[PDB]
């Protein structure tokens, strides 16, 4: 089965996913010269204030807090996006140091990490249905710089250690998705792809200019995660990035300046 270590990495899953070399692979290089301000575009909506988290799990790629999308809670809407997507759930990437980690990279640099809001179509119904279609998705993605603390994380950070192992889940109610936010919502917007196997190009991406800022002892607990099941030969879940694919003939909005 695919993961990121060398022998199923993600040069080896076109093998089992062809659309790895499509027309609209995630994530991209955002070369930042290059990305046309759009004054078309309109701000992001983004309405967290109904969030109501339920669980968090390791998948044994990375770990996810979900939230209950039964109802129009949180929503984003705005900026590049036709029509209303409810959050789902969020997750992150990140590296085994601190250079490294991001999935999207800014003029090539790469961050310590990559927070993904994941969205859906309300129009289509569910997720499942919204997952088939080229404009299902709509990922908010926020990069982690290693300096001060997020304060908003630490709930998160605290509860990895009950997390330990693939396919563990542990209650994860009263989570509020904003103290993940930075100060501005300047962002990025192309249509591309989930980043991980089955490489579904159903996503528009907005990811945003500026990061937030963890300390290196919040990073340093998502590196003691495990790839492997319990009982299993111990894995750190590090480096679960997919490096950047092809642009290809697509084009880069910025929202700003
Ligand atoms: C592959 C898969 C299967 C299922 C059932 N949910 C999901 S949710 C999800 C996810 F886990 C991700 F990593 C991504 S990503 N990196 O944001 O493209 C995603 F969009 C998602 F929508 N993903
Ligand atoms: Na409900
Ligand atoms: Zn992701």
């Amino acid at each position: 089965h695919w993961g990121y270590g060398k022998h199923n990495g993600p040069e080896h899953w076109h093998k089992d996913f062809p659309i790895a070399k499509g027309e609209r692979q995630s994530p991209v290089d955002i070369d930042t010269h290059t990305a046309k301000y759009d004054p078309s575009l309109k701000p992001l909506s983004v309405s967290y204030d109904q969030a109501t988290s339920l669980r968090i799990l390791n998948t044994g790629y990375l770990f996810q807090v979900e939230f209950d999308d039964s109802q129009d809670k949180a929503v984003l809407k705005g900026g590049p996006l036709d029509g209303t997507y409810r959050l789902k759930q969020f997750h992150f990437h990140w590296g085994s140091l601190d250079g490294q980690g991001s999935e999207h990279t800014v003029d090539k640099k790469k961050y310590a990490a990559e927070l993904h809001l994941v969205h859906w179509n309300t129009k289509y119904g569910d997720y499942g249905k919204a997952v088939q279609q080229p404009d299902g998705l709509a990922v908010l993605g926020i990069f982690l710089k290693v300096g001060s603390a997020k304060p908003g994380l630490q709930k998160v950070v605290d509860v990895l250690d009950s997390i330990k192992t693939k396919g563990k889940s542990a209650d994860f109610t009263n989570f509020d998705p904003r103290g993940l936010l930075p100060e501005s919502l300047d962002y990025w917007t192309y249509p591309g792809s989930l980043t991980t196997p089955p490489l579904t190009e159903c996503v528009t991406w907005i990811v945003l200019k500026e990061p937030i800022s963890v300390s290196s002892e919040q990073v340093l607990k998502f590196r003691k995660l495990n790839f492997n099941g319990e009982g299993e030969p111990e894995e750190l879940m590090v480096d679960n990035w997919r490096p950047a694919q092809p642009l290809k003939n697509r084009q880069i909005k910025a929202s700003f300046k």
